[PDB]
């Protein structure tokens, strides 16, 4: 994981700002790189999917949250981390994680708080990694992320 957290990071930091800012991903990514580009194409559609058929709960758990500041983003961790690391580990389960990653970067920008999205990119990060990196490892990691998505809602 000293290229599992960086990778994971680049995919989640990548995808939540520019779900904050609505400017697309370029820049090279930096190894292993087309995994990290198609798995970002796949966050797209997946969590495009997710916020959608989610609206209403996100909405109310953005609201319940109260984010006005670092110093909140801070202690999101631990509500993360109570929240994810119970239950069974999916595919599903990891994508609502960054989804719901994006939606409060998309608030963060809204109250023009953009230098939270990175903290919280590596929260995140940070969370699932700790977290799962065993179930991540075997489940051949990002490019297992890629397949099981299999965009076939795009071709
Ligand atoms: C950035 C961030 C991410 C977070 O993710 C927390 C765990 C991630 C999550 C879950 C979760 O896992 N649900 S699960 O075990 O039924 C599941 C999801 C997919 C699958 C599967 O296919 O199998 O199963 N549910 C969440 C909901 C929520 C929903 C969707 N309905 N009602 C509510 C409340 C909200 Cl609003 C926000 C985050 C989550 C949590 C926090 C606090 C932050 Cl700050």
């Amino acid at each position: 994981d000293d290229e599992l957290y960086r990778q994971s990071l680049e995919i989640i930091s990548r995808y939540l700002r520019e779900q904050a800012t609505g400017a697309k991903d370029t820049k090279p990514m930096g190894r292993s790189g087309a995994t990290s580009r198609k798995a970002l194409e796949t966050l797209r559609r997946v969590g495009d999917g997710v916020q959608r058929n989610h609206e209403t709960a996100f909405q109310g758990m953005l609201r319940k949250l109260d984010i006005k500041n670092e110093d909140d983003v801070k202690s999101l961790s631990r509500v993360m981390i109570h929240v994810f690391s119970d239950g069974v580990t999916n595919w599903g389960r990891i994508v609502t994680l960054i989804s719901f990653g994006a939606f409060v970067a998309k608030h963060l920008k809204t109250i023009n708080q953009e230098s939270c999205i990175e903290p919280l990119a590596e929260s995140i990060t940070d969370v699932l990694v700790r977290t799962k990196r065993d179930w991540l490892v075997k489940q051949r990691g990002w490019d297992g992320f890629v397949e099981f998505f299999h965009v076939e809602d795009l071709e």
